[PDB]
């Protein structure tokens, strides 16, 4: 069964400061295309709504010959779960772990996010993230239960350089992944995203492609 | 008020699997020395207990000349939070977030700690670390209400290799810290760890001593 | 011109014991081909012949739209020099300097590369290494003159775990890059590597492609 | 012997723009104290002479209990190479490569330091940092030849915050490293710096301070 609308619940904080946000959304798993809408709950955010980009549901991501080992674990029920590390290069750090409940075509995702040490004075605090840069995530999988994901990424910025993070989550698979995906090393993930945001709502919309070469 | 004794509750999970601790111990704020005896709340631990070290209480700790600005954060009761990231040498990876509650000289500690990609082969998996290292951490203060520490940490193993990880966390406070400690910058901290387990309890004891020179 | 020959000097040191290769080849600078082979000059290296891959021409390397800024600096004689971070996952590392001059379309390529602290246990020092996995590079430009390329790369081992490591540049430039280059970031790249040795001698290939985009 | 005076020979570039340095200087190996006049080759440096700090003798630092191993490998002439690379928090790197030669009790560095990435604009090319914190370096042995040592380094700028670094290197022995030295593990090292330049020339002092313990 694989995914046609999904939730979203953030939960967690950013500088010390609690925070909550809930949003729903549609994607297309045949070609990993997503959207969602977030209506900020209370008020504006204190932060760049650009830094909560990679935390607005991999189960959208086909690979290229079958479902991704994400898809498969919705489809068989077994499940996945997420534990992300973001160091940003002023000293910023962000840690998220994501747990998935499944009905029918419909996820439901509870999303724990933690930020510090973002600089009173940068980019992230001050709003001056304009969006994010397209993405390549590598993919390997140590063991049979088990990937490690590692991205570079990057912002652009209102005073024109570029606010840059590394990104490396492991994703946990109740059961082993299908032979067929682990023959298949390194994968790559090539990530668009787009985020409108007004005072007291988002859009957020990802396109995602898997790719074991370009040539 | 200084703290003389403290609880401890850890939950979360290593490589998806939920596991949850409680104990008991005391400390000396004068001296930095504590103690602490804990069971499992479900026979012997899957993974070596000597990773949970640095989760097993930065109150015990006094500067050189007054209260640390942990300890002031106590007395005052505006408090602080510990959010943690520890990157091991195999591709393993640790975050962990501390929230505490104060009942005059009691501490009450609630730990979240997700572990993630240990190898079922590795030492931490299959039992090999023997020990934890004297370390040494550096901290800084990016701002008058966030610390920034980093640490080096190492254990020895069976095999006689070291197994070594990086340790980063920010310390944020509800308070800005006294300018007096703001003023002293880099703040080393110097700790001893030693952890005598069981299949069904562990005591753990650990010394902490801040510095700013050796000469 | 484009290239389409080039020789090899690599020199420097690996755990402290000095050694020197050199070596000729050729290339499609319009297909992002290369190859190269290369006698040692005192019979078979002290450590694995693949962890030389990265060390073994980015001027072969054409880009979408045009020439790429390595194969414009070539043509009107500016060129750029490399300066390369390696780090493994065991600790040891690798830095390398590359430099080059040219005679029409022959490079000569003058590498410093100096690598400590590989485990004399280790894939490398033992000859595990089976194979380079294919990767992608981000390429941002802080500046006119600078490029930053970072990578996570990996190897194929005889014991079928991977032997990961972080690869990060600076590609300087002695005249600044074409505006129509730097609108266009982050630039990814490709690439493929092939190495078979002897006793006697190796014989080296790659395929690079540049891409914004997959989709 | 151990040493009691050195002379520096530093050659490299910064930002693709070659440097060179001479230097002459003294110190007491059983204090651990040196003191260094040097002269910039040719008109003023391009950049913060505060960057070249470490590049400015461990044959100078003895152990609590003895001579360091470096002292021991100046003795026996054996020798040994330092194998440095230093990140900086703004994407800059800088690799070094320390050589000696020894006449009795005079030292001779031969020191290869390469740096690229430094924003124009940064506290570097515009001369802002305005002191090096105090540091602790923690050293580990992960063969009897082998020193592998890390350090988080900061300096002052005019701006209000700290420019940040990471700081790793091998010190990699021609002869094996005695087991008095083996034995104890980690032992860190606790230095001070300063810096004073003129237009055409600096002078530099450092002190290093070996300990396993504060307590």
């Amino acid at each position: 069964p694989l995914p046609k609308t999904h939730e979203l619940h953030i939960f967690g904080s950013f500088n010390g400061v609690e925070f909550d946000m809930v949003g729903r959304g549609i994607g297309n798993p045949n070609e990993g295309s997503e959207e969602l809408n977030a209506k900020f709950t209370k008020g504006p955010l204190k932060f760049s709504p650009y830094i909560l980009v990679p935390h607005l549901y991999y189960q959208y991501l086909p690979f290229p010959d079958g479902m991704s080992p994400f898809q498969a674990a919705m489809h068989d029920g077994s499940g996945y779960q997420v534990h992300r590390t973001i160091q940003y290069e002023d000293g910023a750090s962000v840690t998220a772990h994501y747990r998935y409940t499944y009905e029918g075509s419909h996820i439901k995702g509870e999303f724990q996010v933690i930020g510090t040490g973002f600089p009173p004075d940068g980019p992230v605090m001050t709003n001056k993230l304009t969006a994010m840069d397209w993405s390549v995530t590598k993919m390997l999988y140590p063991n049979d239960k088990t990937i490690l994901s590692t991205a570079d990424c990057s912002y652009t910025t209102t005073a024109g350089k570029r606010y840059q993070s590394k990104m490396r989550e492991n994703n946990t698979f109740a059961k082993p992944m299908a032979a067929d995906i682990l023959q298949k090393q390194p994968m790559f993930v090539f990530r668009k995203s787009e985020l409108q945001h007004s005072k007291t709502e988002l859009t957020f919309k990802e396109w995602q492609k898997a790719f074991t070469d370009v040539m």
